[PDB]
């Protein structure tokens, strides 16, 4: 792991620079193009890309898991919920996997932590039935995380070799809008009545209670904000950790993540802390309608693409924003050059 | 011509109420993907559509010509770019056209006045060389601006018969930005400080020049603002001219047209003006960067998807949100049912 760390590559910056001059070349007045520019020049400096903009086959990984904190009374979700979708996951009927469907990419379900039997199709890399209930008391040991971590990690860069150049993030757990603002609040230093939300559909009332378990889940827990693993294991959950080792792994290969929601942030957040060298390879998608988005984003520093309003999670908004990244390679391989056309511009 | 305002339908309604039925029984938290579900019942209302959320094929108009305010010093680019890069449209090297071809959309290209001789392969429908410069007086006539608003409204509906049902605008005219800001002054109330743009890259220090014409053109033609006809025809250009068209036919013809940035906000005041019936059938596209765009999108009442800081136009914008539209429908068609699960929320 610390191997791991340390072998993150750096962008190049060779790549860039290249890209940058061709990209002013193109048949349209400089810069016109902004973002779609800028995010050209990021893939170009991703080493895994092959020193251009490029995109072969896309990957949504969705990790799933139960949490304990589920008994606090913070999501409305039957618990059993986890384990439906996440078997639904299976037959292409979830809002990711259409999704995912219409921008060609495909949908890999892994289980970190559901509290049920194994379902078949999906997999396994379970840490247990439901990581413990932070209100009380730790999600999980260190130990633990570390390994759902590495192991992740490992996984996401293999599918590399295979193939995968873009990464997209998700995830599945009733309760998880909990943990997630716990770690917003920790590591961004806010009041959880900041950055605490109604998840999915919690009744406006049921807010207070939610408020509570998030203070109390610190209080107690006293997680050390500049240690990512250190608040990760103690308020985070094993879906949360799955989704920072799907960033580690990216990184380490030197490929492009596409984040997705709240929880994504959340995991973004731990995995920077953890490694710095990882921002480079991130990549917003959409601006959530949490709450706690906007916090959460700022201390990213990132501006989203997307403003739809989503809240879904499952990596849906990954899927969403993965033909922006196709089209910012397209408008680098396939647009016309200005001087070809004997057009000078000032 | 009051004809084919008159008859421009109504959103259907009992569409609707059955979609957003619909919507809510997919298997998520109902209003879990906002925008997506929003914009998947507008298109359900729209009577071309067939009662449901659906994309056949899809077309970008590029609506070109040339301006006599160029002479005024307000745009950098070679008037003779308007023509070059209208053949380069033909060749598929452009921006809209990679953009278009990446979502598999099809671009016609349309000439409304351009000053210089026919591009073969453009389609012909120019009204002039070039537009009269509006800072000495009007564009052009209101017949000319009527027939030509006809014209382009039936071309629309008849690609209506050939399988469209999802239309894109766009435009290239050098100095296009100038009347473009002129019509949001007018339709809107603000003064042309506040609306003008650097367009495509003019030089900080040449703005107040632009701001000038700006006031100078209003001045000197007293647009009526309660006119939308009389707006486009003195401080307009045939190529807005013709983005009011494509839109005032697609809404005849019941059908979507997606937006794209400045220009194409200018054109739909203008149409929303002549005929408040076109709204339900606008959908924006992304956010331009042109300073006035805020103060026009908060006019036509639209939170744009895309914050891309975009500012090429073409349709560029209108071509990169055609996939969001399709996942809207992909959405509404493909996912499963909470009932099917057994899955119950409250
Ligand atoms: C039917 C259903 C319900 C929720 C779903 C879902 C499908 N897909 C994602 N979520 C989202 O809701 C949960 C987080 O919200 P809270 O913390 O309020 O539970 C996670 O499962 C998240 O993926
Ligand atoms: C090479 C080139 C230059 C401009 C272009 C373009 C390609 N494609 C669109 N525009 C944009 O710039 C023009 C409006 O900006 P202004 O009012 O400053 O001229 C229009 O042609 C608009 O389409
Ligand atoms: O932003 C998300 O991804 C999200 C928000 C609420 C509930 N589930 C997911
Ligand atoms: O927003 C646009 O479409 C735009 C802005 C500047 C120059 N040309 C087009």
């Amino acid at each position: 792991l610390h191997a791991l760390l340390r072998d993150i590559p750096a962008p190049d910056a060779e790549a860039m620079a290249r890209t940058q001059q061709h990209i002013d070349g193109l048949l349209k007045p400089p810069g016109s193009l902004g973002r779609l520019e800028t995010l050209a020049v990021q893939l170009a400096g991703m080493p895994g890309l092959n020193g251009t903009p490029q995109v072969g086959e896309k990957a949504v990984l969705v990790m799933c898991a139960d949490h304990g904190v589920w008994d606090e009374g913070v999501a409305v979700s039957p618990k059993i919920v986890t384990a439906i979708q996440a078997a639904n996951m299976t037959r292409g009927t979830t809002g990711v996997c259409v999704l995912a469907a219409q921008a060609g990419a495909k949908v890999h379900v892994i289980d970190v932590g559901i509290d049920a039997e194994p379902i078949p199709g999906v997999v396994n890399m379970r840490v247990a039935r439901g990581c413990g209930n932070i209100a009380v008391g730790p999600a999980m040991s260190r130990l633990q995380a570390e390994a759902l971590l590495l192991e992740v990690s490992r996984y996401t860069c293999d599918l590399a070799q295979r193939g995968v150049t873009l990464f997209g993030v998700g995830e599945l757990g009733m309760a998880n809008t909990t943990p997630a603002a716990a770690m917003v609040s920790v590591f961004t230093g806010s009041d959880a009545k900041e950055v605490v939300g109604i998840g999915a559909n919690l009744p406006p009332s049921r807010i207070d209670n939610k408020v509570d378990v998030v203070r109390r889940a610190i209080a107690i827990n006293q997680p050390n904000p500049r240690d990512g693993i250190d608040v990760l294991s103690k308020v985070g959950g094993f879906d949360l950790v799955g989704m920072t080792g799907v960033m580690l792994g990216a990184a380490r290969c030197g490929l492009p993540v596409l984040l997705d929601g709240f929880l994504s942030y959340s995991a973004a957040l731990a995995a920077c802390q953890i490694a710095p060298a990882v921002r480079p390879y991130l990549i917003p998608s959409h601006f959530s309608a949490e709450k706690g988005a906007r916090i959460a984003l700022a201390h990213l520093s990132m501006e989203p693409y997307l403003h739809m309003a989503m809240r879904l999670g499952e990596g849906s908004g990954a899927a969403l924003a993965m033909p922006i990244v196709e089209a910012a390679c397209a408008m680098f391989h396939n647009m016309g050059e200005l001087a070809a056309s004997n057009i000078v511009l000032p």
